[PDB]
């Protein structure tokens, strides 16, 4: 990421995307929330502490594929 925190990228551009909200990549002592991203037909997972995060991987996963798209 640059510029700002890689959530709030992915939301500015959002290119014609949908997130569902998942609990559970664990461990079950200090927690993973899972966020899943559909995009340009596309399909990504991201886990992290909080969706700050989360969103963050799924984002960044997402961001470099479609990027690489020029999309």
């Amino acid at each position: 990421p640059s510029g700002k925190n890689p959530v709030m990228i992915l939301n500015e551009l959002r290119p014609g995307l949908k997130y569902d909200f998942l609990s559970e990549s664990g461990e079950s002592h200090a927690k993973s929330f899972v966020m899943s991203v559909v995009v340009d037909g596309q399909f990504f997972e991201g886990s992290g502490r909080n969706k700050k995060l989360a969103k963050a991987r799924a984002a960044q996963s997402a961001l470099a594929t479609v990027f690489n798209l020029h999309l």
